[PDB]
């Protein structure tokens, strides 16, 4: 999962869009 990595990363904190 891309969204379960987006988390990781810190979410808006990274900036990159989240996957819908």
């Amino acid at each position: 999962d891309a969204y379960a990595q987006w988390l990781k990363d810190g979410g808006p904190s990274s900036g990159r869009p989240p996957p819908s």
